[PDB]
């Protein structure tokens, strides 16, 4: 029956309520109880506040009216306002004090997730103060999680006027009985109730959520910790840079602040960072999540040498040039991890800081052919399997769904051993035709990859592995250097190929290296442990790249 | 005969030379003359400096070696280094002191422009100091103006070694006699001379330029002030954001720093900002230059109401949302100018600051139909001509080259009077079939527009003018507000439609409005007076949006 949930901003989705700083200021300043609310409300439907909430005047135009109102109320109550009494001041402080009320957001999220239409309906103002960006950030962070945002100052109406609930219903395309509406002010609930909506009077969040859980029959309280926000590909800004005649690179771009360039591994996609993109943008960074050469909407030339680290790096430098970026932070995973280390070593002036997930920095051994280094570790056998052009292409391209469903698995779910892959004749010789879905991925997500890999297949991706000798030789040039810019190595306990201990000597080459470590996490780090990854990158970004 | 010009960075394209801070420090500190150069050069082809210039070690690895060298030299010369003597310090200061030597750059530019291949060949280092971004910015700013940049620490060779000149020649695809090479160190010139290249020993810039002028037979000295850097469209980052199902917006994106959204007028293009894009990126801003709805690579739905200011504004807000931008500075021209004022008035929380070129802010007159306001001013007659769907489309689309060549003209070149356009039956009824090129535009540039307008024609663009009543009504809602965020109005003396005096009352609505004014400039402001526009926007950005 109930099919839509409507939340207010002040006192419901965001706390402490700004209305409530009137009360607190009165106490703090020993003013007559209610004096400030009286001034805030003076003239009712015709006073300054209502004009403000209706969008007739801006906040800065309103501030002096409220001032005058406060003086009127203090005269009539035969008291004085303190020296330095400042409405601008009180409101600047209250508006920045207000934060998202996380449990209310997650309940709205869960309801949206079980099929509800969700809306914010709020009495709010046109904000033109010096410090307005603060409110603009909050609204941006909230509005994305809801179907609609209805703001009194944009529609020219205000709660409790009946017309705005009529507008609400009309916006929702629902009848009154299908809607639950939550508000911290009872007077605002009343016209929703008149129409026969379920209403919830929000005092403490937990009680309100109990009421909401009861009435919708969905669990909202005591729910497991949810995944971070993901990315819907068709809501992203898609960017395209031609770095040379036959090579253009695609990336997705979110946020502002220092530039953070995300570099995925084999055989993945920008979308491999879908959990980190909003989190890092939210944390104050300009995230550029690439399709690396060979992938997705980037160019995929056929020749092997187009994919040697030297050419790949120079292309990433050009990509910075053409975007007008003097540096970026480079964060990589798997092959992307390898590339960012080399960016640190050959272009430190372009790298604000470097981090790798799973991929350790190992210097070339000048006395040992790289092919032999690889034959030393049985778990790298899959890399020899990738050498002969066509062989791996045929297996990986035969059945795309099957490929990604077999590869993208958590530590406890794996179906393919990297063990004697050449000998067995292939990577999937002993895995199902129809693999079960890993807990890490949905069917929709697997299909995104499938669709990406239909444009170019696996020749470009595989070529990344086909320049061992060439990379070795270019790497030998850097054996005298150290990496001395800010640097983070994140090891993944259950990555049975890029094992943690493979990173154990890195400090000899990177003396001030910082570490994070993630337990119970396999090779597909970002999707396996997205919360831990986000926490480790943001903490490291905030302290080292800023 | 001469077909290529090769410039060094230190002492030639950039001044003061860092080599020269060794000399100055010696004097400042009363050290033995040459003591620091001796330490810098110690061990010659096998000392630390050469290893550095070859890319064997990074700058920060080198710093302690130079330190040790300085101590060695002071011992042997039986002197003391002062307390607090610091190579890190001396080099941090010298490297930031160094700036582009503008007259050398403009000569390289002019030579490139007359057909030369141009290169930078420099002995330089891998820079990993905390303050490396400074050097990275310089190199970015220089490297874009040349065909090649050859850096000793990337190719593993150094001037004066013969092999690097061989590499140079090979990179240029020219023989030695076709090349002029300039350097401030004679020893570096010598192997170029051995090969039969023209060399110039650069001491003062002006004398070097005289030599270069003589030997190439091109004027380099005393040349008129050149246009600002323009944009080559296929070197830009192209961005695409879907703001709703049938509407995607395209923009070009350059630089980092605060977000600056450029909004063009009718009937133009992102490319209408080609002169401002590099200048504003260079000044430390993240420039997003749009194709506005209706244009270029943005969507162009046919319905008139898709182009009313309300819908246009809401779409620009969504565009910020999807890019994760809480605000941007909005700068508009002509119709774009109108749109940014309305962004200021309905979304001040999203606008860091607002500026308009030519378009004044005029409030709706609540007592006068907007069609009548327009019939009041004979110079707006062209706007009535634009009302009837199809009529203007047919004339403007008949011959695209002719259209843009007729419209894009400087104040003294105009062929079309906005005077009684309806009566004459059209905007071009009394202009040539083949108009001459305006001084403001090349044939190539006109063709870019032509090509842009072949995708959607003029229906979308013209629809911007077809919502007078609808815009009037939405504008009436804002008649109580003022614009109180940072705001700049730039008037164009010879814009005979958007005349300066049309802005004369703006201060009543925008009390702290700032102004710039440009003389001898018609309607096509950005291309007419690109230097003045750049100077006025950057000065206003730096003081009001930062
Ligand atoms: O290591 C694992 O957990 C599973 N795995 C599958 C592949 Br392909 C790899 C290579 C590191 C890229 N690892
Ligand atoms: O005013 C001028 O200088 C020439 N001109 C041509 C046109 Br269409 C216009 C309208 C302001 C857009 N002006
Ligand atoms: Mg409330
Ligand atoms: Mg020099």
């Amino acid at each position: 029956t109930l099919r839509a949930a409507v939340f207010d901003l002040d006192g419901v989705l965001a706390l402490p309520a700004v209305f409530g700083v009137l009360g607190r200021t009165e106490e703090a300043l020993a003013l007559p109880r209610g004096l400030l609310n009286d001034a805030f409300q003076k003239g009712g439907p015709e006073g300054a506040t209502t004009r403000l909430m209706k969008g007739e005047i801006t906040l800065s135009q309103w501030i002096p009216l409220m001032e005058e109102n406060c003086r009127k109320c203090s005269e009539t109550a035969k008291v004085c306002l303190p020296k330095n009494f400042s409405i601008k001041e009180i409101f600047d402080k209250a508006i920045s004090a207000r934060k998202i009320n996380r449990p209310m957001l997650q309940a709205a999220l869960m309801l949206r997730k079980k099929g509800f239409t969700t809306a914010i309906l709020t009495n709010t103002w046109l904000d033109d103060r010096a410090e307005r960006d603060g409110l603009a950030q909050l609204m941006c962070e909230l509005k994305m999680h809801f179907d609609f945002l209805i703001e009194s100052c944009q529609v020219g109406m205000v709660k409790p006027e009946p017309q705005i609930y009529k507008f609400l219903l009309d916006t929702l395309k629902a009848s009154p009985s299908e809607v639950v509406f939550l508000d911290d002010i009872g007077a605002n609930l009343k016209p929703a109730r008149d129409l026969g909506m379920v209403t919830i009077l929000v005092q403490d969040t937990d009680t309100a959520l109990k009421e909401l859980e009861k009435v919708t029959g969905i669990q909202l309280l005591n729910t497991p910790a949810p995944l971070p926000t993901s990315c819907n590909p068709s809501d992203m800004s898609h960017g395209y840079v031609t770095v040379k005649p036959r090579v253009r690179l695609h990336f997705v771009e979110l946020g502002s602040g220092p530039a953070v360039c995300l570099c995925h591994g084999f055989p993945e996609s920008w979308y491999s960072w879908r959990y980190q993109i909003p989190a890092l943008a939210q944390a104050g960074y300009r995230v550029l999540a690439m399709d690396m050469k060979g992938y997705g909407e980037s160019s995929a030339p056929p020749e092997i040498e187009e994919y040697c680290m030297e050419v790949l790096c120079k292309e990433m430098v050009t990509f910075l040039d053409k975007l007008g970026l003097s540096q970026a932070v480079f964060i990589g995973h798997d092959w992307g991890g390898m590339l960012v280390w080399y960016m640190a070593l050959f272009y430190p002036e372009r790298v604000r800081a470097v981090a790798s997930l799973n991929t350790p920095f190992i210097p070339a051994n000048p006395n040992m052919s790289p092919l032999e280094s690889i034959k030393a570790n049985p778990v790298f056998d899959y890399q020899l399997y990738f050498q002969e052009p066509g062989v791996a292409e045929a297996e990986l391209e035969q059945n795309l769904s099957r490929t990604f469903k077999s590869l993208f698995r958590a530590s406890d779910e794996s179906v393919l051993s990297m063990h004697k892959v050449c000998e067995a004749g292939g990577l999937f010789v002993n895995s199902p035709e129809e693999p079960s879905l890993s807990r890490m991925v949905t069917e929709e997500e697997i299909q995104f990859y499938v669709q990406q890999f239909k444009k170019s297949g696996f020749r470009g991706p595989l070529n990344w592995y086909r320049n061992m000798e060439r990379n070795w030789k270019w790497a030998c040039k850097s054996l005298g250097r150290k990496i001395l810019i800010p640097a983070l190595m994140v090891t993944a306990e259950k990555d049975f190929v890029l094992v943690p201990q493979m990173s154990q000597h890195m400090e000899d080459w990177i003396p001030h290296l910082k570490r994070g470590h993630i337990e119970d996490c396999g090779h597909w780090t970002q999707m396996d442990k997205p919360t831990e990854v986000n926490q480790i990158l943001i903490k490291w970004l905030d302290s080292d790249a800023r």
